[PDB]
């Protein structure tokens, strides 16, 4: 996130860390059993760590649980990152509580000028590197379609949406990737894509959650 904020020990207890041996890519606990991330993010040998701030220090309320099953959308594009979004099961049940909650899925689709906000712990600047250690927090509204689809020409689909800022200094970035988009109290996006972080003209680019609704609860009822 770069030109967020420290959000706080476990104020959004529905982020999750992907863990390979390191952090990766975040997520979104849907209920206790399933996460949400990006299909870009799709790799073997994930550990969901749930109830983290600083992902370098055990700081008390964290739950570390394997995967035992990913499932990538079956329409995923990976050049145009088309259905960037992913299932992943856990292999037992998270115990939830004020620090490690579930967030919700959205009966309707936000609208554009709706604030949201995007969490991660991905790069904070936009030009060269420097990574945190405990979670970023950035509100931002979602932009119409017709600006996202200027900045962007060919390249946003019916399933993507553009939050963030035309002037730039405020967006998710690289490490951010797979994590929430929360409006409203209900998960409306996933950090998907953008050219590079926080330029003008530039805004981040989100997978629109909205149209996955139906894909989701079946899938889950199925496995
Ligand atoms: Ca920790």
């Amino acid at each position: 996130i770069v030109g967020g904020y420290t959000c706080g020990a476990n104020t959004v207890p529905y982020q999750v860390s992907l863990n390979s041996g390191y952090h990766f890519c975040g997520g979104s606990l849907i209920n206790s059993q399933w996460v949400v991330s990006a299909a870009h993010c799709y790799k073997s040998g994930i550990q969901v760590r749930l109830g983290e701030d600083n992902i370098n220090v055990v700081e008390g309320n964290e739950q570390f649980i394997s995967a035992s099953k990913s499932i990538v959308h079956p329409s995923y594009n990976s050049n145009t990152l088309n259905n960037d979004i992913m299932l992943i099961k856990l292999k037992s049940a998270a115990s939830l509580n004020s620090r490690v909650a579930s967030i919700s899925l959205p009966t309707s689709c936000a609208s554009a000028g709706t604030q949201c906000l995007i969490s991660g712990w991905g790069n904070t600047k936009s030009s060269g590197t420097s990574y945190p250690d405990v979670l970023k927090c950035l509100k931002a509204p979602i932009l119409s379609d017709s600006s996202c689809k200027s900045a962007y020409p060919g390249q946003i689909t019916s399933n993507m949406f553009c939050a963030g800022y035309l002037e730039g200094g405020k967006d998710s970035c690289q490490g951010d990737s797979g994590g929430p988009v929360v409006c409203s109290g209900k998960l409306q996006g996933i950090v998907s894509w953008g050219s590079g972080c926080a330029q003008k003209n530039k805004p981040g680019v989100y997978t629109k959650v909205c149209n996955y609704v139906s894909w989701i609860k079946q899938t889950i009822a199925s496995n």
